[PDB]
């Protein structure tokens, strides 16, 4: 008796449940559809899907007609559209969360145990005929071969949207606060229990670590002075676990919230900027509240930095990534009149989707000097040698690589993609086409439709045998990009829901928290409301360099 | 300089914040008022409070005109009113939670660390002139004296609403799943991390314990047979820590989710009933899903019992307690059109308010036998000696004591009340009158108004010196009771918000979870929708005894 749920019979978010020895039933509750397979639409459902323009057409609208968008951005329409974007995208993410690596069904354990990443679609049942369900071959393509053939960079392909390394390192720094897969527990488990923008990559993911990083004076974080500049303290002064190669003296190791940030100067650079910002805010708070103790100063500054982070991510980071002419806006009040849960649980699919390694260049240019990967990775003196401004200027000027399209991952880090594919099979992620449907898109009917070309498509078809066997991550990276864009429609249609839900799902965005008193008053509240990448850097450096998520002109 | 917030200047939920060396500012955001102290109403705010009838009047309407209610209860008006009750009561509880014993302000730590109970009103600042703020004497009345004088029972006072011991033990059993103050960490901390109806008192508050309790076959819980009846297993078979007097061997201990249930036959009675219900549901589930494994059977049965619990608590437990002619209803769908957060955090005030020791009798009667506290407490054989049916019958027949009114706590357990008062001072809970205002009532202007009499009021005035110095717990237990009611209005006006938010705030009540598939299909969903105290007992016992939360007529 072949498990009927292996055919993914239930459509439009209907839930497949096994009944008896060989039957199945689809729970169509609130899907907007009825029938054995949740395929019979109600009137409003049918109209909505019949009138909704394609993701590609909407993408076109949002990236053309600057004159019209400028006009619209200056009106209430900006708010109307931002609210629509927030609600429509977020609603595709279940909240409270549903499944995890252990339970392909709702359970109290999945709801309460936050050491688990959640998941949007249940796993491919273990008893299915093929690894992907019922389609494809008995054995999936070799992960290594797949990576060498379709993901390995031949010649660097710059991002057409002008994205730079300042952006690339921000993305890596930012995402590493909520993606922290546990080596000890295995795939499907995380150590970032905050499951969102808690800034645990600055303050630590646990209390004792936070306490080791804190000065416990004026609400500040410990630090050290080098060349008259402020930097994170060494592991000697802040006895915290850091992942550095054996053989590196403790005095040369910097201690920050995230244990892996010693890996790249680009990561430690952001750790330095944010640490400086935290202490700068502590100073502003104390001037306003001389009676406050160290604890309240520390806690309030953290809330302010969380807000500054979400503000910058929405209005500058996502703005650069989307390429939209619509001026995005971070305003929690846009959701006060809607039904929305202020909670977030990080999905394993979101983790996979965010492996944007193609962004990394062939080498790292700092002024007239060109640094190789061996001169960059784990280099513990470069940040201090050049200082914050110099590195920000260089990273802001160097272009990052295009993410989608294929063949654009530097050989130095290709092994990461190989492991992502291997872990996807351990997590038993459903095929790319099933995720397409889950996020409102039609499944691809062939590999040529996916790639937009013929040679790679033919080889993929040979390897996978069926488009319905194509895996999640490979599909995301091999999909044809939007015209002159950094990646394809799926990265946007699937990634936007996860990202936006994770930003606005934060408790500081709730009516209960979003008030001036939460941030120590008007001064703190305005810091959040007017935060900018430029101010983040320049209010914390001697001089102000070129700073942006876009390469200069 | 005297801390200005010691005067509780900000009204209507405005937040008091210290500015400069001696100033304060009230954050009136979304309170519906403006002005230095949030006292100037907006037009709609003024209308709402002017047309709003008093709690006493509303109570009258709900306990009179049975003929009218009988009509209402059979129409959709029942739903309209239940939704109104749910939303208006729940809106008084902040969500996400705000403060805790360490932070009298919003912070990421308060939001994320669930080992802390939350609190609704901040503590009395440690630097205030008097223990309660600015009113009263420099020293509060001795806790032991206060208890002896006003809380000690002199003559048993039965509850005029007919509440029985079956109800009392349900209340004790039920609340002990979310009130588990940590002896190690101290006041302000809890071990019940589920913060609500997770049934941790049946399955254990931690995974390791749950695993020792589970059979790992058919999704069931371990059990043992005695006199042909099913009971919880022994600690020898289920190696779990249970709090029993030293000298009682593991083979003679019963292992259940909550460590302290061996203390009373009444507690183990419910532990036994729910254990039998769990395994019963597993049988029903397996019949429907023969392909399911032990894990899914166990998790699904747990979800069903959670739903059954909420159903019985709202429609029978709270119904009995309220004495309303309005037929309360548990229907999550009532809130699907409203803005509501599906989460809960247990408040320290809710813990205090739920110390209903007056309910306990002078002795426990089982048929012709009358057992004393010395014979009842920690009795290791009574449950098995009599069996479930006999104890349910006896407890359903014996009257429980009136909660409010004062002087009704049996001397055997008066020490608990003494400790509650002492814990209250450690927690630095604000005065009863501040809580009255926080929950929408006018503060009492004198002790005579509070008690409704002259004798106790006169002595209370002498001891406290000022009505605004009266503490939270004593205030709840000494306030005059509603006509022929089990307690006063404050217990209802303050208790209803916490209780209802805790019941509906459960994730199973969310649109995401409230579906047939969550409970294994229609059979499981109906078990929840039709749950009853009588069925809970009789579908798990040989014979059907008198079972109710009210003594027989
Ligand atoms: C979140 O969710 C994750 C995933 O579930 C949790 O992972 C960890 O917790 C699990 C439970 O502790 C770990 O499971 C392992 O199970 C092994 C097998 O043990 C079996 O259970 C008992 C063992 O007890 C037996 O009897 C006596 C009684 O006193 C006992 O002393 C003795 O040890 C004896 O074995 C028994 O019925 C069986 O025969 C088995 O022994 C354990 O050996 C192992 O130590 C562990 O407990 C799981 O491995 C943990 N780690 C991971 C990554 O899975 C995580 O804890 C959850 N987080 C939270 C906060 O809840
Ligand atoms: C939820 O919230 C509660 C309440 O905060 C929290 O409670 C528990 O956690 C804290 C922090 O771990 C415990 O702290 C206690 O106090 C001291 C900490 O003082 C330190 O001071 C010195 C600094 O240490 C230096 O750093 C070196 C690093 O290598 C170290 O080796 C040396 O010690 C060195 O001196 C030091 O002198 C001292 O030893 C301490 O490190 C602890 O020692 C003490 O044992 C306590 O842990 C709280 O007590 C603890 N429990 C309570 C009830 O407060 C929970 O953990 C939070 N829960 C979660 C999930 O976050
Ligand atoms: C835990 O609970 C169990 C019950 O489940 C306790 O055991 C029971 O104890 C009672 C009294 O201690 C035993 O009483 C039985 O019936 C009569 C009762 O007394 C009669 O009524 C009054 C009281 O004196 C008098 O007017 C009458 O003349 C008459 O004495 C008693 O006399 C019998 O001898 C008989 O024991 C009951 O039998 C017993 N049940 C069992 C199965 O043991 C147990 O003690 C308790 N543990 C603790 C620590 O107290
Ligand atoms: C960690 O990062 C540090 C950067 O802060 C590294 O250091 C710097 O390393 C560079 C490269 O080795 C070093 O370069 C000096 O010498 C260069 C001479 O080479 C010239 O440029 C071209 C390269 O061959 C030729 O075309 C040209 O003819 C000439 O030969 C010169 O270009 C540089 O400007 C510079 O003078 C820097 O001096 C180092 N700076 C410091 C502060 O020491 C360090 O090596 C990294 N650590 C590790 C282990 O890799
Ligand atoms: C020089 C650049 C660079 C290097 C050496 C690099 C290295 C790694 C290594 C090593 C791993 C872990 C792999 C394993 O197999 O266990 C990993 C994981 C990961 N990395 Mn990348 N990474 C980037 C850039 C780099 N990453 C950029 C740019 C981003 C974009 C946001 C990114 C995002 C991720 C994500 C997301 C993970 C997964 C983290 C987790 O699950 O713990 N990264
Ligand atoms: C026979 C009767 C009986 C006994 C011996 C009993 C005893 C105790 C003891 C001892 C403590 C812990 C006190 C301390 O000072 O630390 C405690 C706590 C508590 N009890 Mn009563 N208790 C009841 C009945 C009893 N309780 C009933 C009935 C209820 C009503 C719902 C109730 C509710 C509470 C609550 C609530 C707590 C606090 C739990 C927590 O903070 O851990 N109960
Ligand atoms: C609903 O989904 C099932 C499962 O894929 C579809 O397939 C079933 O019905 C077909 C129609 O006769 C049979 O030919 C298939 O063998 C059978 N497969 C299984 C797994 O039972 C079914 O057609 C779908 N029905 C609708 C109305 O869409
Ligand atoms: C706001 O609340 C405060 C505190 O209850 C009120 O009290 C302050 O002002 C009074 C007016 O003269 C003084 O008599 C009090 O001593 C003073 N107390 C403090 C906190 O310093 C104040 O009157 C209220 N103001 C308004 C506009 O209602
Ligand atoms: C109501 C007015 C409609 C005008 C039709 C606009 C046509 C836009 O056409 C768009 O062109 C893009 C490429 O440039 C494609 O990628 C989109 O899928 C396609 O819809
Ligand atoms: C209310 C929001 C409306 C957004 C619609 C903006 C879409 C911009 O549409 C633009 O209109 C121009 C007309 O001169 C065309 O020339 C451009 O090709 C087209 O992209
Ligand atoms: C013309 C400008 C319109 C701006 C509104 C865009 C926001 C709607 O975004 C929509 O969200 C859906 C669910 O996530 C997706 O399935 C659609 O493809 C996407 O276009
Ligand atoms: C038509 C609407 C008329 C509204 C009349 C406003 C009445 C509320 O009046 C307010 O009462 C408070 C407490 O007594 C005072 O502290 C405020 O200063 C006062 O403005
Ligand atoms: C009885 C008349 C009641 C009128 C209700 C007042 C509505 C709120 O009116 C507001 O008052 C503010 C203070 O000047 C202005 O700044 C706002 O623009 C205005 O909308
Ligand atoms: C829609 C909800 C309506 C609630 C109103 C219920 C109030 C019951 O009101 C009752 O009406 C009786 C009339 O015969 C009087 O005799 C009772 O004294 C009075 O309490
Ligand atoms: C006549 C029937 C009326 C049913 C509506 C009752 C529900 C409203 O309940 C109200 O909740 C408020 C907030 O907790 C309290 O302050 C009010 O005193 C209370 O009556
Ligand atoms: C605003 C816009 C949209 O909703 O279309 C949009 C586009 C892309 C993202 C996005 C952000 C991070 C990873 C992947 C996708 C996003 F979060 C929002
Ligand atoms: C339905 C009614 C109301 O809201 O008035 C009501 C009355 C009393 C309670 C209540 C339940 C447990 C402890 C304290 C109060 C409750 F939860 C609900």
């Amino acid at each position: 008796p072949v498990n009927p749920c292996c055919y993914y019979p239930c459509q439009h978010q209907g839930i497949c449940v096994r009944f008896g020895l060989d039957r199945y039933q689809c729970d169509c509750t609130r899907t907007g559809y009825s029938g054995p397979n949740c395929t019979i639409p109600e009137i409003w459902t049918w109209l909505r899907t019949t009138l909704r323009p394609s993701p590609s057409f909407i993408h076109f609208l949002l990236t053309h007609g600057r004159w019209l968008w400028d006009f619209v951005n200056a009106t209430f329409i900006r708010d109307t559209l931002m609210r629509l974007v927030l609600t429509v995208r977020s609603n595709l993410i279940p909240s409270p969360p549903t499944y995890n690596i252990a339970h392909d069904y709702i359970s109290w354990e999945s709801f309460s145990n936050v050491s688990y990443y959640t998941r949007i679609l249940p796993s491919v049942p273990r008893d299915c005929p093929t690894p992907m369900g019922t389609k494809g071959k008995k054995q999936l393509p070799d992960a290594e071969f797949l990576s060498r053939r379709f993901l390995l960079r031949r010649k660097f392909i710059p991002d057409p949207q002008g994205t730079n390394l300042m952006f690339a390192f921000f993305a890596q720094h930012f995402t590493h606060q909520f993606f922290k897969t546990s080596g000890k527990m295995g795939p499907g488990f995380t150590k970032a229990l905050g499951h969102g923008v808690d800034l645990g990559h600055i303050y630590g993911d646990n209390l004792e670590r936070q306490y080791q990083l804190r000065l416990f004076k004026d609400g500040k974080l410990k630090y050290q002075m080098l060349n008259g500049e402020v930097y994170p303290p060494s592991v000697e002064e802040a006895p915290v676990l850091m992942h550095y190669p054996r053989g590196i003296p403790p005095q040369s190791q910097m201690a920050v919230g995230q244990e892996v940030f010693g890996l790249l100067p680009g990561l430690m650079l952001y750790a330095t900027i944010w640490l400086r910002e935290h202490n700068r805010v502590c100073d502003l708070l104390k001037a306003e509240h001389p009676t406050w103790g160290d604890e309240q100063l520390f806690q309030t500054a953290r809330l302010i930095l969380i807000g500054e982070t979400i503000k910058i991510v929405i209005e500058e980071y996502v703005q650069q990534l989307s390429g939209y002419f619509l001026q995005l806006k971070f305003d929690p009040e846009l959701l006060f009149g809607a039904q929305f849960q202020y909670r977030n649980r990080i999905a394993m699919e979101f983790n996979q989707l965010y492996h944007w390694h193609p962004l990394m260049p062939d080498s790292f240019r700092v002024g007239p000097q060109d640094y190789s990967y061996e001169q960059f990775l784990f280099n513990t003196s470069m940040l201090v040698d050049y200082g914050v401004e110099a590195l920000v200027d260089a990273f802001s000027r160097q272009p990052a690589g295009r993410i989608g399209g294929g063949r654009n991952i530097d050989h130095h880090i290709l092994h990461v993609a190989v492991d992502v594919i291997k872990e996807s099979r351990v997590l038993r992620l459903q095929p790319f086409n099933e995720y397409r449907k889950r996020f409102g898109m039609k499944p691809y009917t062939s590999f040529q439709e996916l790639t937009g070309e013929k040679e790679m498509a033919a080889e993929l078809e040979e390897l996978y045998g069926d488009i319905d066997a194509l895996e999640f991550y490979p599909g995301l990276l091999l999909e044809k990009c939007h015209p002159n864009s950094i990646f394809g429609e799926s990265m946007i249609e699937m990634g936007a829901p996860f990202s936006l839900k994770g930003l606005l799902g934060n408790p500081i965005c709730s009516p209960e928290y979003w008030k001036a008193s939460t941030f120590g008053g008007e001064v703190g509240f305005n810091l959040v409301k007017t935060a900018t990448l430029k101010k983040l850097v320049c209010l914390n450096t001697k001089t102000c360099p070129y700073v942006s998520f876009h390469v200069p002109d």
